């Protein structure tokens, strides 16, 4: 088992990417904590991958600070203490920055910037100096390299998660805190989500896009996922770990 | 004149490397605003380079998206229909992400994040389709390319202006608007306020920080702003220029 | 077993990085072919990981172009069609650009160059269209991303290497090949060579350097080789994969 | 007058951006010898842009080692030290690494990397420590950033140049040689070679390629070089310099 003794907190992890992570760390042999808006949604996840020994849900919003108190607490009384955060919630605004209002603005970044900043901060603070082997697996995206003209919002918080990730690799570096921090970027990845946008998968397969002509699916980043929340990956700190159909290599 | 015709605002504009753009943009024939909180300073560092028919002070706080509204009228009353925009303005915080509280990330983040955000969507709106020759010009730096673990809310923002500023500039050209996007990145630059902390040159100039051994001066920040905002600039859009005595080199 | 079914080619695996590459490579269940230039090392290092059904050793230099032929031909004989090359072979010359002699530039390309080219080309010729999920991993270090004054000819080897594979990368996509090709960037990595030099591995293991303070091991690499010569990584092409201890983070 | 005193080698100036480079180096007061492979060509350049007072054309391949040293010579006797070096000669090849052939691969490197780093390293020999605000300006390209399929060679020879430039910045500026080095890359450019092949500025002009939906001009790349040419880039070394329509942007 890759991530013996590994206790994990996935966010956003009941649906798509963050839940294909969930299953593999679990089928690797570590405990998991998936985050989720919904109860309907987010036990049904659970339970698809396994037992309250090995997986239970909580929901959360990443945005809510005082709820990353209480997540802690609440996966550690269940499997002891956290070794692993993989901060994946996040959503999308389809607006350049033009149109993007304030509104959308905020709320994007509340999500996808605050709630990275919220769990690195803690994950840090919670796992140093324990020995833990800690890793911390911050979820940027293509668009945290390109820009895209109708992601503007999305692509400021990917860029500011790529670059604070570094922040905190190297304080965890130089400190000797057992912390490792990397990150993660997909490129396009088929889910139910995108099944429901008519036409996406099409537009994202177009090799001007994605040059092998064809997107990605949840177990593609569940597997470096694994490789970052394992020991194997123990020299590895402060890097960004691209899985994009080549998309960014043209 | 290489800004003949030019209309620029100029944000945080009353101090350092604002003032270098300032300074330089009115020597090339632009007219300029430049911003800043305080009145004392602000009225002395415009009359330091010219008279009310090429320079203007106007009190404002990058982070209110209000006021951003009226510096544009006021610009465009004294000087006419702007088209360059500076956005220069930001504060910092010395804390690793670890130690960040959430009032210092909300505030950093509210005049580095926001404020560029705010002016690089009010500038295209008010510059596109116009024939200006259109520049917006975001300040990141050295901390949008590498960490620097006392930096953490600080690289979180300069990250999200590098990769922000590239939607900006895709949306912008595919749509031909005649407004182009760029970011400049700023290594270590000799001002007042570094002078203020004892031994910061010194740190700053040791080889394994910038290799040329000393630190740059804010006319370095000004001549790559007056490339980027003449027509000499006219096919770069979406690129990252750095002026860092080698820092990111090595 | 996670590379159930693959064959290796595994260019300077007699020693070092090569060496735990080819040690993972066959624990994970490929038929590995680890190439050096002299046999007294190379019988050695094959017969300590295991018998001949499962390893075998042969002499080349990889900038022997006519060798590489002869190389597919003799892995594919002992295991059947090649699936994965790993272009791992190097030397370096410890000068400045300055300093470098035309015939030290010629003879350092001649393998750190030349060699990845003669290997990725024959690799996509010999594995593209036959179902085998063939990928190709170059070598490239730390010095494909940063200078390093002492290293210029290395640099541009590196450096080229990085590009290289981009192109090789995107062509094989897009013409559906069923061959991926990947760079691996090593930072500072402890080896015989490194301890035969006396206070190399303390310089590596500076703050300023490694920000981990210490250097990395063989199987640092070999598992992230794993990870990309195994079916888990197909949506990963035209990517690096940096595994450094922090060094190009800051 | 920007390159006061300055005196520049700029290899391929004959055509092109070269050309542009030349012309604009000689109406910022630069004296300038221009290289390129046919004295017709050659000639007709030098005296369409000025007298022998200011420009001369010298026959030289950049890849002919012996012939590098001549070209300072000849440089210095006709106006005095050398103070810039514009590294812009360069071939282009149009095959995949698979389809590439030794022959090809040899010849393209020969002058896109060996010529590059023959000026390289004679230049930082010849401009060290005379107080000239020297600056060798290396040509590299997009393809110095991201794949082609079909330009297999010409990306290892612009990675290549990359990297091999920071590391000679870093040992210029670590040594306090008053010499900097900075890499230029042009996205593309309309040239007469472009325009003889049918189709191709339509193919260049797509937005899945240049976001501006058209092609660069040579004075483009002029003014980005004269920038930094001059010593108002004093503290720019070891720093690429893109000007690509936004090519790399997305
Ligand atoms: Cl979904
Ligand atoms: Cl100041
Ligand atoms: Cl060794
Ligand atoms: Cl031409
Ligand atoms: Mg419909
Ligand atoms: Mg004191
Ligand atoms: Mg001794
Ligand atoms: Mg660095
Ligand atoms: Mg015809
Ligand atoms: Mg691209």
């Amino acid at each position: 088992d890759r991530l013996k003794g590994k206790v994990a907190i996935v966010t956003g992890g009941t649906l798509g990417i963050g839940l294909a992570i969930a299953d593999k760390f679990v089928e690797e042999g570590a405990k998991v904590v998936i985050t989720g808006r919904h109860a309907d949604v987010g036990e049904k996840a659970a339970k698809s991958i396994g037992g309250t020994d090995v997986i239970r849900f909580v929901q959360h919003d990443a945005s809510d600070e005082a709820g990353w108190t209480k997540l802690f607490d609440t996966t550690e009384e269940a499997f002891g203490p956290v070794t692993t955060v993989v901060n994946n919630a996040g959503i999308a605004v389809s607006k350049s920055v033009e149109d993007t209002t304030t509104e959308e603005w905020r709320k994007l970044l509340s999500v996808n910037l605050d709630g990275v900043f919220f769990g690195t901060r803690l994950g840090i603070q919670r796992m140093k100096n324990k020995g833990l082997g800690a890793s911390i697996i911050n979820m940027s995206s293509i668009e945290g390299f390109v820009g895209d003209p109708t992601l503007g919002a999305y692509n400021a918080s990917k860029g500011a998660v790529r670059i604070m990730s570094k922040s905190a690799a190297l304080d965890c570096a130089l400190k000797d805190y057992d912390v490792r921090v990397n990150t993660v970027h997909p490129g396009y990845i088929k889910t139910p989500l995108v099944d429901d946008l008519e036409g996406a998968e099409e537009m994202m397969s177009q090799r001007t896009k994605t040059p092998m002509g064809h997107i990605g699916e949840p177990n593609d980043i569940a597997w470096i996922c694994v490789y970052l929340a394992s020991d194997e990956s123990k020299f590895a700190t402060g890097a960004e770990f691209v899985v994009d159909g080549g998309y960014t290599a043209q």
